[PDB]
């Protein structure tokens, strides 16, 4: 499930940030970024701004 | 391949709890239960059963 | 996409050195070993070594 994945990576960003690594959890941001395109979802695109605005 | 994503949740299950964030933790759970329910594997099975114990 | 679970895997293999569970960073270069040989992407195999230099 696409949205899964997204909710997946989130989870990886918000960890990553708390061992100090910004620099890999924007490089999952990314990812959601290109999930968020791939499909048209509004709770991933939703998991997409939780991201950035964590990073 | 279903089972290798069963085992690398496992082991962001066992990673969060190391980081002191059960609910992130019991969230991979979740996506494992997803992942059980749609494949029926009893590898898969196994691996969901041990992430739960952890959490 | 196999290069951006590649590259999920190689964040996770970095992660879990600095965590402290060098065992679950094996393994997980162990699944980039299976991506690395069933796909044959060159660039799968430059983050297989890229982790192999971590571990
Ligand atoms: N597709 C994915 C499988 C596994 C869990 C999550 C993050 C990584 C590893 C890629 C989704």
């Amino acid at each position: 499930e696409d949205r899964d994945t997204a909710r997946v990576l989130l989870i990886m960003v918000r960890s990553l940030l708390k061992i100090g690594n910004p620099e890999d959890a924007e490089e999952v941001v990314k990812m959601i970024e290109e999930l968020a395109r791939r499909t048209n979802d509004p709770e991933i695109r939703r998991l997409l701004e939780e991201a950035r605005k964590l990073v």
